[PDB]
């Protein structure tokens, strides 16, 4: 008995693993993940850059970085508004980098961006044209979270 | 062996039982799910009363109920077109009461209602504009569930 | 107890596959699935039809068939734009098949249609109208998926 069940018992878990990775896929799937492709969710919702950071983070997701102009233009899609970016000059003002780590690679500034205007902007936002803008970090914006291709 | 297999069998299991909730949490804000909001959704097919309290039941949701200003507006716009609420009067006439319990506490009547027209009239859909009138439990209408904040 | 804990596990894989198939059943429903009707579904990606064969099949579902034409205006609705259907004539030109099995009933071709066109079209996509046309399998159209009822 005990030796059998606890064998079963291991591969019931492997089952069900298997099931859950495949209910992973098809929710991705009907989300519009393509193929080979990162993808961008977003529940429309508009709040400061710390919740849109701890809100992906609990997603095990990041805050959408666009690292190209495809995926700008993905994050911009799926936002369909202001939305934060995962990209701030927190730590050293004027020099941008992504949450994830690192010195900003692609960028899509406006014209004269960033500015660090009037009592200071930390974050960054990409904007109904798909251009950025740096922004108050506690200002509210759309939350958009990205999950690995 | 067996107590070391048992207990790391045990360990997969917890991980599991995250990952599982991470898929929900991640469904439903990829349908929208504001946060510390209750969480409406719809397939947008149109039963009796009798239907979806059974469909939303087995969802282990309840038929959506507003019981606010902010909440009715959101219901509005899950459904799209009429669709009941969990509301009634089946036990005293003019006394509606919540599916789950209780008198009914927000309520945003349509002119004239409700009138408990013709043979009778008590369940409750949310109309145009997100107003209220009294209907038959036996018509069809949209099926709208609710799951807690 | 080694016995008590393995009750336990038993206990808790159990909760765990109701809790999984419960998850699976307010995806659907999130997703459009109407009660005892199949749903469809779409990633919106354009892709040869071998693939999206390979891709719905991982998924456990197969590409969308319309078996009349309450299904064929789901089906139209969901994809948007031209999309496959689990229906070809690779085997012996000139009878469809589903992909599943089976000889072709309902059908909505376009005037003039099939027409195994050119070099051969094997392979069926939904169109304008939500009428049919046989294409070349090889050509990239929209991935729809259907998953039973
Ligand atoms: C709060 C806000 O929207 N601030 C923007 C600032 O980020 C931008 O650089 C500037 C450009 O003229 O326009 C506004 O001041
Ligand atoms: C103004 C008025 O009498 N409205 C009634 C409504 O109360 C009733 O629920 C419905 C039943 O179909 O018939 C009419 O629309
Ligand atoms: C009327 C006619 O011959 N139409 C054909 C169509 O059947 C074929 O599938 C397609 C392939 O590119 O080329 C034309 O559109
Ligand atoms: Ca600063
Ligand atoms: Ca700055
Ligand atoms: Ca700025
Ligand atoms: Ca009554
Ligand atoms: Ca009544
Ligand atoms: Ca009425
Ligand atoms: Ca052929
Ligand atoms: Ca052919
Ligand atoms: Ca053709
Ligand atoms: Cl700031
Ligand atoms: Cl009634
Ligand atoms: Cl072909």
């Amino acid at each position: 008995a005990i030796e059998v069940k606890l064998a079963n018992m291991e591969a019931e878990i492997n089952t069900l693993k298997s099931k859950l990775e495949l209910t992973n896929k098809l929710h991705a799937f009907s989300m519009g993940k393509k193929s080979g492709k990162k993808f961008f969710v977003t529940n429309h919702e508009r709040m400061p850059f710390s919740k849109v950071k701890a809100l992906c983070s609990e997603l095990r997701g990041t805050v959408a970085i666009p690292r190209n102009a495809e995926e700008n233009k993905a994050i911009q899609e799926v936002a369909k508004t202001s939305a934060f970016l995962g990209i701030t000059d927190e730590v050293t003002e004027g020099q941008f980098m992504y949450v994830t780590g690192g010195r900003l690679t692609y960028s899509n500034w406006k014209k004269d961006e960033p500015n660090d205007h009037g009592s200071g902007e930390d974050c960054v936002t990409i904007v109904d044209n798909g251009l950025w803008n740096d922004i108050s970090c506690q200002a509210s914006h759309t939350a958009v979270c990205e999950f690995p291709a």
